[PDB]
């Protein structure tokens, strides 16, 4: 469902890109045992995700071969 709507990116359009690497700098709300591992760890954007917590989410695949989602402001873009 979209009718004619294009991929919706507000500010992340020219900041967050698939293939670019990102590092989790700060966990905004709650930190899980798994998430805390990724905190300070560098991963790569493999896609975007929709969230109901803060709008847009970013799917980051790390060197652990695991892919998890983080928020727009929750990560920094590197590489």
């Amino acid at each position: 469902m979209a009718s004619w709507s294009h991929p919706q990116f507000e500010k992340i359009e020219g900041r967050m890109d698939v293939g670019q690497k990102v590092r989790v700098c700060r966990i905004r709300d709650r930190v899980a045992q798994d998430i805390i591992q990724k905190l300070g760890q560098v991963g790569q954007i493999t896609g975007f995700k929709m969230t109901d917590g803060s709008g847009v989410g970013v799917i980051v695949t790390f060197d652990d071969r695991s892919s998890t989602w983080f928020f727009e402001d929750e990560v920094e873009v590197v590489g």
